[PDB]
């Protein structure tokens, strides 16, 4: 079964600073008939549900700021926030939707370094 | 886009009592070539990631207690906990994985009625 490991666990950064989050799948999530990577990134704020940010590794969802870009192929993926804004403080999850269980990574906490 | 509405929002029940959670998709999530319902149920505890419980509406994941069963077809689904145990207190999400965004329901909080 495909399992995900994110790095780092927690990340405190300055306002407007650049933030990156890695996601490693234990196995490739690239579909060969397809050439799409079955990798999605979720943003989760306190007391609300997980919201899709990006699917297919790099396609941004409608209404998601320009400042969020995904990238990667195979087993290695990255989420970049080009400028961390106060509305960006949340927990981010990578999840493979390649095969059951469609596992979430353990999440990365992003807070404003005070 | 397929959107999900769960009922109820919050539910406090006695220990060992039966609990049920409804999930209504705005559109059918039943695949016609397939006859599977692209409906999954997630259990989320505080400060951890969402864990798959059931996929295809009724198939339980390996290692998930007998006390969790899913049911439904089309637009109407239910999660039943046959006897609520102390390790069952969490937030439950239905999510359609039929088309983008693969939306989560707003979640249902299940606590022990004290």
């Amino acid at each position: 079964d495909i399992v995900m490991t994110q790095s780092p666990d927690s990340l405190a950064v300055s306002l407007g600073e650049r933030a990156t989050i890695n996601c490693k799948s234990s196995q490739s999530v690239l579909y060969s008939s397809n050439s799409k990577n079955y990798l999605a990134w979720y943003q989760q704020k306190p007391g609300q549900p997980p919201k899709l940010l990006i699917y297919w590794a790099s396609t941004r969802e409608s209404g998601v700021p320009d400042r969020f870009s995904g990238s990667g192929s195979g087993t290695d993926f990255t989420l970049t926030i080009s400028s961390l804004q106060a509305e960006d403080v949340a927990v981010y999850y990578c999840q493979q939707y390649y095969s059951t269980p469609y596992s979430f990574g353990q999440g990365t906490k992003l807070e404003i370094k005070r």
